[PDB]
């Protein structure tokens, strides 16, 4: 039946229409700057007892609504090396608790382009651990960015793959 699909929409994530959302997290369940600002600013709630592990996923549930708290790795701690296993993992396990909360569709940012980018553009770098995590749920993935650029790319890489 229904086909799952990408999307990527410039928006504040905090706004998204989807069954669930994902926080890109620290380790220590600590509100911050970018998308966990606007998370936190919607459901802070869900930071009750969400210190997880880089490289891991730990969701908690907001009455129906889950927030999946993914711990990217920092680039300015982590080596290139070490942060790129890290950063698969963390979607990896985005991509297990999707599937076990059964949802229907998940709203996802870029982790670790931000703040935890170490100063570099890992635009592509995250997208294809991303995909990489996601292809093989059926849910319906909705990448959200807040950079014009950013999106036109994001929707290009998303395009040509099909
Ligand atoms: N409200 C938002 N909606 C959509 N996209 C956003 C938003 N805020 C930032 N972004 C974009 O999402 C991407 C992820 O950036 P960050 O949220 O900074 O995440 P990350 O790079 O993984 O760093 C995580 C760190 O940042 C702290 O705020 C957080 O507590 C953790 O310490 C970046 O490309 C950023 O430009």
């Amino acid at each position: 039946h229904h086909a799952p699909s990408y999307r990527v929409k410039r928006m504040d994530i905090a706004k998204n229409d989807e069954e669930c959302v994902v926080n890109a997290a620290n380790p220590r369940g600590l509100p911050g700057d970018g998308v966990c600002k606007a998370v936190y600013k919607k459901w802070p709630e869900s930071f009750k007892n969400s210190a997880t592990p880089v490289g891991t996923a730990k969701t908690v549930m907001c009455g129906t609504y889950p927030v999946i708290h993914a711990v990217g790795p920092n680039f300015s701690n982590y080596s290139e090396s070490e942060g790129d296993r890290e950063l698969a993992a963390a979607y990896r396990e985005v991509a297990k608790e999707v599937t076990r909360l059964g949802v229907n569709s998940v709203a996802i940012p870029l982790l670790s382009t931000g703040v935890y980018s170490g100063g570099k553009d890992r635009l592509t770098q995250s997208l294809n651990h991303l995909f990489t995590a996601m292809d093989s749920t059926d849910a319906d993935v909705v990448i959200y960015c807040r950079d014009k650029e950013w999106e036109k790319k994001i929707s290009e890489a998303i395009q040509m793959r099909t």
